C-alpha cells in the first residue's frame, strides 16, 4: 500500500480557465476554492469532437450569473461550468450522452461555498469560474440512455490531455 500525496496549488484560482476574461471578483458569495485534485466529472450532451478540440467554455463570462446559488438554482446563461465530484451523477441527467473525466486545478466548491443544504446539494457541484481548458479534460465515456450505464468500450481519451500530478 502507499499514501496519496498532497496536490500542488496555483497562484491564479482560474488557472483552468478555457476563457479568462472571467471576473473572479464578481463571484457571490466569496468563494471556497477546491483544494484537492481528484478527477471530477461533468455529464454533457456535447461531444467529444468539440469538448477536446475546445475544452468546456462558459456560455457568458461577461454578463451571465455571477451568483453560484441563483446559477445552481435557476438555470441561467453564466460564466460558469459546472462539474461533479460524483462520477455517478450522470445517471441523474436524462439524455445527457457523455460522461466527461476533468483533472482540473481549482474550481469553486459549490456546497462549501453555499451550504449543503440548497435543493441541489446532492450534486456535490465544483464549478468552474472561466471553464476548463481542454488539457484538463482526461477523456469521455458514453452513456446508454436506456440502462444509464457508461459503455466502457467507447471511451476516448483526450489527446489534448496534460497530466500535472
Ligand atoms: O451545462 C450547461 O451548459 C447548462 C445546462 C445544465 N447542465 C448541464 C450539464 C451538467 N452536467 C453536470 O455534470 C453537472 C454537474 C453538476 F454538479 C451540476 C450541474 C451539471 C450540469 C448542468
Amino acid at each position: 500500500k502507499a499514501a496519496a500525496p498532497a496536490c500542488p496549488r496555483f497562484d491564479d484560482p482560474v488557472h483552468a480557465a478555457a476563457d479568462p476574461r472571467v471576473d473572479v471578483e464578481r463571484i457571490t458569495p466569496d468563494p471556497v476554492w477546491r483544494t484537492t485534485c481528484g478527477t471530477l466529472y461533468r455529464s454533457d450532451s456535447r461531444g467529444p469532437a468539440v469538448v477536446f478540440e475546445q475544452g468546456f467554455l462558459p456560455k457568458d463570462v461577461i454578463d451571465g450569473q455571477y451568483d453560484i446559488e441563483s446559477y445552481v438554482l435557476v438555470n441561467q446563461p453564466s460564466p460558469y461550468v459546472s462539474t461533479t465530484y460524483d462520477h455517478d451523477l450522470y445517471k441523474t441527467w436524462y439524455k445527457s450522452g457523455y460522461n466527461y473525466y476533468i483533472d482540473a486545478p481549482g474550481g469553486v466548491d459549490v456546497n462549501k461555498t453555499i451550504g449543503d443544504r440548497h435543493k441541489w446539494a446532492d450534486q456535490v457541484e465544483v464549478a468552474f469560474p472561466g471553464g476548463i481548458r481542454t488539457e484538463f479534460v482526461i477523456g469521455v465515456c458514453p452513456v446508454d440512455k436506456k440502462t444509464r450505464t457508461e459503455k466502457m468500450s467507447e471511451c476516448v481519451g483526450n489527446p489534448h490531455y496534460e497530466p500535472w500530478h
